[PDB]
Parts: C-alpha cells; sequence; structure tokens
C-alpha cells in the first residue's frame, strides 16, 4: 500500500520513469490553479485525472497504461492534490505498477512547464462561473463576451435547464440543405447581428454534444469573429459541477447590426470539394477524416440518408468515435479533450503533422469541427474543415473511393 | 430464444474495454504472436486477446474446449469479440455458441490500430512453414536472415524419418553430436567446434533448427547459441506443422555439405546461456532468481524419476515449479493443439503463480536438459533477458546424494 520514495523531476528523469499529473485536464491544459499560479505540466508528464477513476474499468486502466508505455517497473512519481494523488496511487497499485512515488518538486519551477498553446480556448465551469460573478480570472476576456448554447433544432433541453447568461443558438441558424454546408455570408452577417454578436465579443460556445457547438465555432471563426472558445466537456461538466442553473426560453438578445469587419475575415478557415482533393498525396499537406474505422473501410455510409459507401481515396484517417455520432478517440472518461501529446502522436502515425496544411473532414462537417477547434488550441496553424465531406464527396461517382482494411502507408 | 437469430452487434475495442469482455484472435498463433500477414503489415494482437485459432478446433474436444474456456475465464454472459478472417472467425463462433457462451460479437476495429498491439519481442525466433518455404524461393520475408541460412532437423540418432522425408534443403544433426555421457551434458567447446564446422555453421549463419520433436531442436538450438551462432531459430511445432501444410519435401541421405573450418568468434561466445551445478544452486532461495524445474508434477513431487536410468526421486530443493507435460517426454503445458507454443500470456501467468519472473535471473532444468531448452527457446523469444539452462539437471544433482532434495505436494511458498 506505502508510496516508494519521493522523486525530483531530475531524478525521475535519471531513472527514465514517467510524471503522473493527477489534476482535471483543464489544469494540466495550462489553466492556473489559482490567479497568477503555475500554468501546465511537468515536461513529458501524462495525465490520470483522479476524478476519470471512477469511469474507468480495469481494462480500460490497463489500455491507458499499456498505451503511454508504462513499464511495470520503472518509477512513476505523482502529483497534484493529495486526495487525488492517493486515488490514483491505489487505481495504480491494483493496476500492478510496482514503484509508485509522489514528485516532490512537481510545479515549483513555474518556468519550466509545458502547455497547451491556447488552453484558454477550451474554458472549464469553474473558471466561466468566476467570470460570470465578476471574480478576476485567467485571460479575460477583453470586452464583451457572450455564452451560448448550440444544438440542433428548437430549444428543448435548454428550457429545462441551461447555464445562466446563455443565448441559444439551432444549428440551423449556420448551415442547411441540400448539403449541410454553412449558410451563405450574407445569411451569417444576420445570424450574427441577431445574436448580438460583433467581431470582437468574445464567444463561448458549449452543448450537450461537444461537437454541435464546435461546429457553430468554426463558422463564426470563417465569418470573423476572433475570440471564439468552447467549454471542454460541454454542458455535462456544468452540470456535473452542480453550478447554477437558469430555465425558460431564451431572452431578448440586442441585435448588433454593425459586424465591424467584411464577412468572411478568415474564408482559409473552410475548404470546397476542389480545395479539400488538391491536399490529397502529399507530405506537406493532409485531408483527414474524421469518420469511425467502419466508415473509413466502407462497411457503412455512416449515415442514415448517404447511400455510398467508402472513403475519401487519400484522406489520412485522424481516428474519430464509435459511430457518425460519437467521438470516444479524442475525450477523457469525463468527456474533455485527451492529451494534446496523444492527439498528436495517433495524428502523426498517420503522417498528419502540425506543419502540413491540414484540413478535416466528415460526414457533413460537425466531427471536423470538433477537432478543428482542439487543433487550434493546439497551436496548428494552418487548419480548415473542408465542409462537403463524404456527403459531397460520393454525390459525384468520379471521384476517386478507398475501401477495405488498410493503414498509414495507404494514404501516402 | 434457443431459435433466436439476431447477431450480436459488433464492439470497438473502447467498447470491450469498457466493458471488461474479452478479445478472441482467431488467427494461427504465429500471426498472434507478431508475424505480420503482409511485409510491413500489423504485427501482433490486441492487448489481453485470447488465441483461438480457427486451425486447432478439429483437434479439440468437447472436453479439451471446455477446460481451455474454464481456464482463460470466459463467462458464460461477459462480452466477448472474436477477430480474424471470416472463414475462421466463424468457425470459432459455432464451437464457441455450442459450447454456450451467448454474447458474442466481431471486434470491429481489429488490427485497425498498429501501435496498440501486443506480440513477442522476438517472434521472428519461432518460424513457421509458409515463411520458411517463402524464404527458400526467393520471395520477400519478414525478419529475412542477414547472409548465409541453414535449415536442420535435428533427432536423437541416425538419420530413420528424415529420409522418408524432410523439409527440402534441411541438412541432418543427430543430438549424440551436441552432447553424451557420462551426464548427458553438452560436449566439450572443442567437439562443438568441429560440429559447427562440419555442419558449414559460422557465427553469422542464420540457423533454422526443426525435429520430430520439438525440444530435439531446442537442445541443440540452446546449444548452439551458447557456441555463439547469433541468428538461432526454430520452426514453430516442428516437423508436424510443415507436413500438415502439405508443402514440398525431400527424401534420402543428407546432402554433403561445404565444411566451414573458421567460426569467426572465440567459442564460446555466450557462455552464460549454460550453468554449471555450482551456479544453479547460487539461484535458490532468491526472490531475484528461479531455478526452475520444467518437469511433470509427478517428477517434482517424487512419484516418479521420469527416467529408465535415474534411481533417485524428488526435486532440487527450493526449485520452482515451471510446469511441463503430463509425464518427462510430453510438453502439454506450453504447446497448442496444433503443437505450436502456447500463448506467452499463459505462460508468464503460468510462471508467475510460482514466483518465476522476467526481472529475475532464470534458469531451467530438467532431468538432463531438453525440456529445459525448449522452454529456453521460448522465454527468449519472450524477450526474457537473464535465462539460461543448467545442463545437469536432476541427473547430475542427484547423483550427489549430499545435495538436498525436495518431496511431495507443495506450493511456491516452500521455495522461498
Ligand atoms: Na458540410
Ligand atoms: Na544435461
Amino acid at each position: 500500500a506505502e508510496l516508494a520514495k519521493p522523486l525530483t523531476l531530475d531524478q525521475l528523469q535519471q531513472q527514465n520513469g514517467k510524471a503522473i499529473d493527477t489534476r482535471p485536464s483543464a489544469f494540466y491544459n495550462g489553466w492556473p490553479q489559482t490567479l497568477n499560479g503555475p500554468s501546465g505540466h511537468e515536461l513529458a508528464a501524462l495525465n490520470l485525472s483522479a476524478s476519470w477513476l471512477d469511469k474507468m474499468s480495469t481494462e480500460q486502466l490497463n489500455a491507458w497504461i499499456k498505451q503511454h508505455n508504462l513499464k511495470t517497473d520503472a518509477p512513476v512519481a505523482l502529483y497534484g492534490n493529495d486526495k487525488d494523488v492517493d486515488a490514483v496511487k491505489t487505481r495504480l497499485q491494483k493496476a500492478g505498477l510496482t514503484h509508485i512515488s509522489i514528485l516532490s518538486d512537481a510545479l515549483s519551477e513555474p518556468s519550466r512547464l509545458q502547455k497547451l498553446p491556447h488552453f484558454e480556448q477550451l474554458v472549464y465551469p469553474q473558471w466561466l462561473h468566476d467570470l460570470q460573478q465578476g471574480k478576476e480570472v485567467t485571460a479575460k476576456p477583453a470586452g464583451d463576451w457572450k455564452v451560448i448554447e448550440a444544438a440542433w433544432g428548437a430549444p428543448k433541453l435548454y428550457l429545462i435547464s441551461h447555464i445562466p447568461g446563455a443565448d441559444y443558438i439551432d444549428t440551423n441558424e449556420v448551415e442547411s440543405e441540400p448539403l449541410w454546408n454553412k449558410v451563405s455570408d450574407e445569411q451569417l452577417k444576420a445570424m450574427l447581428a441577431k445574436h448580438g454578436i460583433r467581431h470582437d465579443t468574445t464567444v463561448i460556445l458549449y452543448g450537450r454534444d461537444v461537437y454541435a457547438a464546435a461546429r457553430v465555432a468554426q463558422i463564426m471563426l470563417y465569418a470573423g469573429v476572433k475570440d471564439v472558445r468552447l467549454l471542454d466537456g460541454g454542458w455535462q461538466t456544468w452540470s456535473d459541477a452542480g453550478l447554477p442553473v437558469e430555465r425558460g426560453t431564451p431572452p431578448k438578445v440586442k441585435a448588433e447590426p454593425d459586424f465591424g469587419v467584411k464577412i468572411p475575415a478568415q474564408p482559409q478557415l473552410m475548404l470546397d470539394m476542389e480545395q479539400a482533393r488538391g491536399l490529397l498525396h502529399r507530405q506537406d499537406a493532409s485531408l483527414v477524416s474524421i469518420r469511425s474505422w467502419p466508415e473509413f473501410i466502407g462497411t457503412t455510409s455512416g449515415y442514415s440518408y448517404i447511400k455510398p459507401k467508402g472513403e475519401i481515396a487519400g484522406a489520412r484517417w485522424g481516428h474519430a468515435g464509435s459511430d457518425s455520432t460519437h467521438m470516444e478517440d479524442f475525450h477523457n472518461p469525463d468527456g474533455t479533450m485527451r492529451s494534446a501529446d496523444d492527439i498528436t502522436a495517433m495524428w502523426k502515425a498517420w503522417n498528419i503533422k502540425p506543419e502540413q496544411q491540414v484540413s478535416f473532414y466528415c460526414g457533413t462537417g460537425w466531427r471536423a469541427s470538433e477537432t478543428f477547434m482542439y487543433a487550434r488550441a493546439m497551436g496548428w496553424k494552418n487548419v480548415s474543415v473542408y465542409d462537403g465531406g463524404w456527403y459531397e464527396w460520393s454525390s459525384d461517382p468520379k471521384n476517386p473511393v478507398a475501401t477495405g482494411e488498410r493503414g498509414p502507408d495507404s494514404s501516402k
């Protein structure tokens, strides 16, 4: 049961061990725990939040151990809040790790920490609550800000409960028939004015599902809202935190008829079909499929209304989830974004790399929007979404299609 | 219900793991162990997958399948997900249903992510027939020998069955060429030097051994490794697998071999792969070392010596049981129904329950070293870094009545 000898970061390194940060990911990502506090995690630290443990079965934990290459007898040094450290210690002990210490000097040198380059784009609930209350917070919006729930269709679960002061966006306001591509620049301008968004309004989006808010978020970035943020993990994190809620219909919003710049200010953030096709078979560019494996291999289209099966020939698999409405490969057990290191490694194995021009697509753009926001938070400088995705590509039977089981080599 | 016909829904590995289910790899063990099905393709199995090859099924009775199911603790109702080719998955699915498993799915994303696969760290040391045939015929193969290579059949005595048939281009080595009376220990370094030269083997010749019995070839292989042949391999499951694959064969006496008088390194280049009695005794009563008995349970408890010409009964005191087989000449505990090496995960668990672990200095012995060489070759392929054979085994140990002897039913605690 007892911990082994405490180790400094230097000693752990000399012993080829690994540091495990037991704090929630928000903090691992770069959010300081208190104002002006240390930002980020120790060099090469893994993230295993004590708060995830009740949603990790024995086999999930075993898989996480293997996937992070924890050798059975190599030292692991835990840090963070003392209850969390103890809870993680116990699980790792049951999982059969044999040399568990605390990292004694964890977080003591702010200048050697690593962070998500734009962690401030993935907010967490306590921070949003403190912002609302007028408490001084890290990376405060520069001016006006708005919080907005996004979902498909008329307000429904929002009427039962929502984040206080939250406006509501029906996804149908930003996308439509016949392709489920974004609506016109003109329609986006009307939409932005109506919800009182100017180019310098910070917009904080959340949803029951992260991908609905990400979809709206990426479109607003395209249109020209400079500061657009997501609630990491979506509404569930706010619910689980037991923060206050409001109910009923969205309150009247004051229109902002002058956006302040020409829409679209960032047109390069969205590719069309020919542009997407132009990325294929290149070392310096990647067209990334954010589709489930059965979609990628052609077992299923993933969608009721899409008849053709298969994938974009030359698309590099970026992973996704179990079907077209889930994103498990990008999520911690609490629904927040997996560690940037992990996402980076998963993408690298498929030759998808930050120096490339990278464009994500899926069935119609939702899952791709989610990975786009993460890539942006990760500091990836040339990312975009190919809106039309498989629905568009496969509408033309001349377009090259791949099917069957294959690996990274097959998308050179 | 018993007429029920819906397919259990496919599961991702993430899903199987959420539910603490079991994956079952229906491929032949060579691919389970890590051999890729295509040059540069995925290598190995999904984490903690079991191996139940479709090709074993016609050699597994109802009782054997039931014992296998129970040994791997497949709960009647817990999710089981299969993968492999369609014909194999279906054959295995049908047998598992007839044994009464009820929640049987396909693992829909099996092998889709090479980096999470598990394999023998040196799967290439345990070759399989199609690989060798392809090598012979100038095809591209995984883990190709670096330079010259030789295939060699090993068996006790002069060429018998070898004259009826053998692998094409196989030479033949009588085990009497590597070991002899009075102890049945390896012959001297000088005689090994002559043995190697006469068989055309230099330190950088890849040697591929097989026998009608795996342990004959393992015996010769481990001695060659000790001498300093760097790349030594076994045909997994021995001659029988080549015969069952229906591959071409050759007949008659062993062709002449070009002598190779210069070995190229001092023999022995790896002396630490063989222990003497004193070195073996030095492993006893340790947490960081094990002296491992690869003998049948009746040998281990003193019911029988296991041998005609060995009178004392019992076991080296403090030795740890590493399993073996039903009697002194079989190895069921290390074999699949096709004769190939049983799963590394199972062998690892079986050793661990007797406090035999990869972190230890580990030395295997038996009566005279044959079975021990077999397990040595497996632990080597499993990537165990400090393993050896204690050549003299029970025959040498018990020849001196002063050496302490253990007897009777006992567990791992009696070997601390
Ligand atoms: Na679209
Ligand atoms: Na011997």
